[PDB]
């Protein structure tokens, strides 16, 4: 997270940190006791054994409840940067209560409205190319970018309706490497997306790009 602030206890009760090979890697959203929503590019093709989930902590290293993975279901038509979602099943159930809770998903058919305020959280880099990764969770608030504008930035082909964009035209607030898979929420704390991709981080004129929960509810509701 670039241009962000420290998250408070309880801000995102459903957020999970995903480590790989004991090192930081991605974030995710707890859908229910045995199910995590992340980015496909977090898990696709990699040894499943490498992954650990941690819930109910501001720290990616300590506290809360941990689980290994029993299974990985990548979106059947995950393709390049598109349909960048995966459902993870947990060997250890993660019950709700305390600072643990489950994500409220964006309505099927919904698409975040340009100009509306979104909040993204994670444990990734605090600048593009940065080598520090926070131990404690950060968050940042950014406006939704019109798909038309995002198409201008990236090309029409690059941006589908299974993606949306968020960021600030003068740059300096974004998700970054190590944030992928983690939650982007609306002003009501509804899960609208997962951190997916971008040209660098927080660049003026290159929005952060998110996998759209509203577009991909079929996939999610099936396997959740």
């Amino acid at each position: 997270i670039v241009g962000g602030t420290s998250a408070s206890a309880g801000d995102f009760p459903f957020i999970v940190s995903i480590s790989r090979n004991g090192g930081p890697w991605c974030g995710g959203s707890l859908l229910n006791a045995n199910t995590v929503l992340t980015a496909a590019h977090c898990v696709s093709g990699y040894a499943q054994s490498g992954f650990q989930i941690r819930a109910g902590s501001l720290s990616r290293t300590s506290g809360g409840i941990t689980s290994s993975l029993s299974s990985v279901r990548v979106h059947p038509s995950y393709s390049g940067n598109n349909n960048d979602l995966a459902i993870l099943k947990l060997s250890t159930s993660i019950p709700s209560g305390g600072n643990i809770g489950y994500a409220r998903l964006a309505a099927s058919g919904s698409d975040p409205v340009a100009g509306s305020s979104a909040t993204v959280a994670g444990w990734g880099a605090t600048s593009e190319g940065g080598s520090s990764t926070p131990v404690n969770l950060l968050k940042v608030t950014v406006p939704i970018v019109s798909r038309a504008t995002c198409r201008a930035q990236y090309g029409t082909s690059a941006i589908t309706n299974q993606m949306f964009c968020a960021g600030v035209s003068s740059g300096g607030k974004d998700s970054c490497q190590g944030d992928s898979g983690g939650p982007i929420v609306d002003s009501s704390n509804t899960l609208i997306g997962a951190v997916s991709w971008g040209n660098g981080c927080a660049r003026p004129n290159y929005s952060g790009v998110y996998a759209s929960v509203g577009a991909l509810r079929s996939f999610i509701d099936t396997y959740a």
